[PDB]
């Protein structure tokens, strides 16, 4: 009958997420075996975390507060870019809260951070050719890029499948990891566009009847929305970062961890469903190790205690103080939406994720049973989570610094000469990562083989050796 209806029940999870772990949800997986977890991040734009931090915290409470349904609006938007721009030195000159209207806002996309169904709906997107947007091979330059072709310029709507198959062709040939096509956005109707993408989102949520369906509308419209590039800067945080995290919530999801919140721009939207499952898949496992009190070393970071202290002095967020003392009811339904949501997550690339996510070799020994060599030897293809991309489970288990799988690789006759999309071996990661137990294991099967000399002499698409990068090890 009468029944407190919480408006974001996902906020269960948010004040679940370990305290000294926050930082997380913001500072993109990728960063964090480098750059200390958090530092590098801070360091960039210091008191940008905080303002992260504070602008889901607060706006998430202004949510659960109201008396009205969820709704998107682009109110709401303002309010959460102004809100990521509070105390950030490097976005107020940068007018937070103020859509663009005519100013220019451009950047590079690498082959790695798109795919060939995401440049199709690119392509697709109506408001990119008509608001005059450029996309295409060139050159950076000091007043944005110097476009060679535009392929918005005189497009044909029938040329787009097959446009895509050659855009990427290129962006390939020119390096996984480099750039050589650049995005300049839209200037003009940016405000009209915005209206129209939130129209729209409201819309097509009413009709998406399950949870895999209303993940599909999230971020599909996310996805526009980062596109459409509306603001100055800040529109990664201000809408992956953050109001992708507010309509999971409002469907009792955990927020997302990423590795690589920089896909929201040429990855298709159904291949993003997956990208914020893992996501959310990294935000369940932060939670479930720290509840365990297991260290976590996820993405190849274990944090020191100087690193946990540093975190704790540095946490302003009134916001999110009160997020952690919120009363929380059995999450048992909460938990089994969230569970049947990401059962999906296991059938495909097993022995990837297995190298990211496991660490016992009764599991690891177990999983590598029965699997044959071109399971093993398996390269990830175009369209999967960016961490996948062109590797190995051995590639992804150097790189991760799982030794227990790393040695049931080995156990299981792993070809460790295989190149990834950027030409490099599981030997040329570890040199990168230091690790001399990983190079040594690597190095005695290397040695056993007959092509050893070859092998070691692989060179990247930097045209390096293995051993160039262990020469540079420490800048
Ligand atoms: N201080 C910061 C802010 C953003 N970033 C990068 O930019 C992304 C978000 O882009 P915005 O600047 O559009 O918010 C992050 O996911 C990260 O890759 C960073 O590396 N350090």
């Amino acid at each position: 009958g009468v029944k407190i209806m919480p408006n974001l029940p996902g906020l269960y999870f948010l004040q679940a997420y370990p305290s000294e772990e926050i930082w997380r949800l913001f500072v993109d997986g990728r960063f964090w075996s480098k750059e200390n977890g958090w530092r590098g991040y801070e360091s960039r734009e210091p008191g940008c975390l905080n303002a992260a931090l504070e602008s889901l915290c607060s706006i998430a409470l202004q949510v659960e507060k109201s008396g009205e349904e969820f709704e998107l609006s682009v109110d709401l938007i303002k309010r959460i870019h102004k809100k990521c721009g509070k105390k950030v030195e490097e976005l107020q000159e940068k007018n937070p809260g103020e859509l663009r209207t005519d100013e220019p806002v451009s950047f590079g996309i690498p082959a790695g951070r798109a795919s060939i169904k995401g440049i199709e709906e690119f392509l697709s997107l109506v408001f990119l050719t008509e608001g005059g947007a450029e996309f295409g091979p060139g050159k950076a330059g000091p007043f944005g890029p110097r476009f060679d072709k535009n392929y918005f310029k005189n497009l044909n709507p029938e040329q787009i499948p097959d446009l895509a198959k050659q855009i990427y062709f290129d962006m390939c040939k020119y390096g996984h990891s480099n750039t050589n096509h650049f995005y300049l956005a839209v200037m003009k109707n940016v405000d009209v566009y915005l209206e129209k993408i939130t129209q729209s989102y409201n819309k097509e949520i009413k009709t998406a009847e399950t949870l895999d369906e209303k993940l599909k509308i999230i971020v599909k419209h996310i996805r526009m929305y980062e596109v459409l590039h509306p603001f100055r800067d800040a529109n990664g945080r201000t809408f992956v970062n953050n109001l992708l995290n507010i309509p999971l919530m409002q469907q009792g999801l955990p927020p997302a961890t990423f590795y690589e919140p920089n896909v929201f721009d040429l990855y298709s939207a159904e291949e993003l469903v997956v990208v914020v499952k893992e996501a959310i898949f990294n935000t369940v496992e932060i939670i479930e190790q720290s509840k365990r009190k297991t260290p976590i070393t996820l993405y190849g970071y274990h944090s020191s205690l100087e690193e946990q202290t540093k975190f704790r002095d540095m946490l302003d967020s009134p916001s999110y103080e009160k997020i952690k003392h919120m009363d929380f009811l059995n999450p048992e339904k909460l938990h089994l939406k969230t569970q049947k949501c990401l059962s999906s997550l296991n059938e495909q690339y097993p022995l990837h994720r297995g190298a990211i996510y496991l660490s016992d070799p009764g599991e690891i020994k177990l999983l590598l049973s029965n699997r044959n060599e071109s399971q093993i030897n398996q390269q990830i293809e175009q369209g999967a989570p960016p961490i996948y991309v062109g590797k190995t489970p051995a590639h992804l288990a150097v790189i991760s610094g799982n030794m227990a799988m790393l040695d049931e690789l080995i156990a299981k006759k792993a070809d460790l000469s295989l190149q990834d999309y950027d030409g490099k071996t599981a030997l040329h990661y570890a040199a990168e990562c230091g690790n001399m137990q990983i190079m040594g294991k690597i190095l005695k099967v290397v040695l056993s083989q007959e092509d050893a000399i070859k092998v070691l002499n692989i060179k990247d698409n930097h045209g390096k050796t293995a051993f160039h990068y262990a020469a540079e090890f420490g800048t």
